[PDB]
């Protein structure tokens, strides 16, 4: 009785298709309304160009007007700040994000930049104000970071109620771990957060009916650690050379999949689990912002 | 035989004496300068009145100038917003707070009212900005709620390091439970947060080397559930006055325990004063 596989690629395709339909209906219900996203980039990193082009492409297919603002490396902090203030003020933009990390020849305080974003437009959900709302239970209107939002969605796809269950989150980062605890807590699970200073991590992991691991340590969580029948969510994206693969490299998660799949009732594969879910989540957050403005 | 008693009244007395000397020196460095705190109240709840009096009394004894504004029960959210804006703009007021719960005959969104407060004066640490910083580990730039602060201080009085310990926080409110989890987490403990939807609560509480209870249910946490040698912090104030933990039983299992009264209560006001003296010192800098 091996674990059922949570196909992130398929589930995300479903999500994006439904969002397209919603966007089509919003525009027909309110003629002239145009859900709009904006991405602010500083510099010209190759990886950022790739990530951005993927976000813009997904936005255009759903019917969301996506605006890409690309500033040169010579940009200063005051200029980046000016754009954020203008994006906040632009009533035609419902949600925007600053693509990280910034690429400039000058010193720019990343935290001050991010925190200048108007909370009601913070689709990536990383501002302190938004993090503060999510941490204290304002799930009805705050924004949720794309990765943990995709994790909760995958957990809900199992059909197993979260309330009353014991969930373990290995990792406590701003991007994943912390907001993941927040989603699980406010969905009424009893949550235990682990990290690099956690003693007897194996014994802790073994107590989770729902397990979300986001550590960046390739396959550290062994199958033996998994609680029998648990829902395992693996956010890990670790590269390992493998000449038997088309591009000479494989992607493994933070969980030892092959042995964990024999213990859990539901498990996300890597690649193809949490990863494909992220862009869809940003698109969902964008639509949410558009609908809250429209109301 | 019983657990060591964490005397919050003696410890807070030492903190207050310390803060007093600090305030006295600040005035000697800058004569005429006076750290000022303001407490805004809506309504006339008897318990809120006594709580405010205690805070006013501790401020006076430390040398802090405290102002109490009491609004009638007919107050609207709009009017409360006018006082909050006035207090944000009043340069002589270094730190202010809105007494909770608001006692009005009209609906007033408490979060909107609290979030109108300027974060630099949010000595109660209830704004979404301060909550967000604490929630993500940015402890350099924020005010932490006075109750979780007092609890952390009480835990440190045991002399036992927090890092690596499995901590259990029973309760998740904005005032105590949620920020308490954060403080423990960022102090490197492995933290479990329990609430009303927690199944097998007795089994969860039994895993805690550090146990903080803030539920408001009279002596609901049984001593049987306590892990032998645990540090028990009890934030409960229930009506005789009792905590959220069955003290007589828990004291025979714990290594360190907070009594009620004279435990977390005093420490809470001492920490509020500490955050106030801090907001006055960040203003001079
Ligand atoms: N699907 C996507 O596109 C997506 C998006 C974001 C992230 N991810 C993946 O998620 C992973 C985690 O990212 P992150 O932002 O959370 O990074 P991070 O900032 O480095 O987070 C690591 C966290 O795990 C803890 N930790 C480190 N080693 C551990 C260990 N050996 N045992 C227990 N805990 C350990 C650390 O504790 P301390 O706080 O004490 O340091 C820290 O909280 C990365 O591999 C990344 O590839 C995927
Ligand atoms: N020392 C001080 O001066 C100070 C300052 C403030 C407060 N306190 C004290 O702290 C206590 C709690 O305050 P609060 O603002 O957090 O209260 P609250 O708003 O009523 O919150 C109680 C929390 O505990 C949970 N809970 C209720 N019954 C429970 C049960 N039987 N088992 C497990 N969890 C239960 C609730 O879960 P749900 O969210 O699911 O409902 C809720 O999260 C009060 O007794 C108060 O006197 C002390
Ligand atoms: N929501 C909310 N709930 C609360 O319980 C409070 C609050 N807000 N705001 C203010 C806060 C006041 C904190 C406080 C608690 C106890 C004491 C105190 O000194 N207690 C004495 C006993 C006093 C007596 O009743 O005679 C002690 O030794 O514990 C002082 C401040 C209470």
């Amino acid at each position: 009785a091996p674990a059922e596989i949570l196909n992130g690629k398929e589930i995300s395709a479903q999500i994006r298709a439904r969002l397209k339909n919603q966007v089509t209906q919003l525009k027909e219900q309110v003629p002239g309304f145009t859900p709009r996203l904006a991405i602010l980039q500083v510099g010209n990193r190759d990886d950022s160009n790739l990530y951005i082009n993927v976000k813009l492409k997904a936005a255009e297919e759903i019917g969301i007007k996506a605006t890409h603002i690309k500033l040169p490396r010579t940009t200063t902090e005051s200029e980046v700040m000016k754009y954020i203030t203008s994006l906040n003020e632009d009533s035609t933009v419902h949600g925007f994000l600053v693509q990280l990390p910034l690429d400039s020849e000058n010193s720019i305080n990343t935290e001050e930049v991010i925190n200048a974003i108007a909370p009601e437009k913070d689709v990536d959900g990383l501002t302190s104000i938004n993090a503060g709302r999510l941490a204290r239970g304002d799930l009805n209107d705050c924004f949720i970071p794309c990765t943990p939002k995709g994790c909760l969605e995958l957990i809900k796809e199992t059909g197993v109620p979260i309330a009353g269950r014991h969930a373990v989150v290995v990792g406590r980062s701003k991007i994943v771990g912390a907001p993941m605890h927040d989603l699980l807590l406010w969905n009424n699970a009893t949550v235990t957060t682990c990290h690099s200073k956690t003693a007897h991590l194996d014994e802790e992991v073994n107590k989770g009916d729902i397990l979300v691991v986001a550590t960046g340590q390739p396959e550290m969580v062994k199958g033996e650690w998994i609680k029998p029948g648990a829902i395992v969510i693996d956010c890990g994206i670790n590269y390992v050379p493998d000449d038997k693969k088309p591009n000479g490299r494989k992607v493994v998660g933070d969980v030892a999949y092959d042995e964990a799949k024999e213990r859990a009732s539901f498990i996300t594969p890597v690649p193809g689990g949490v990863g494909p879910m992220t862009v869809a989540m940003l698109m969902q957050s964008t639509v949410e912002s558009a609908k809250r403005f429209l109301e």
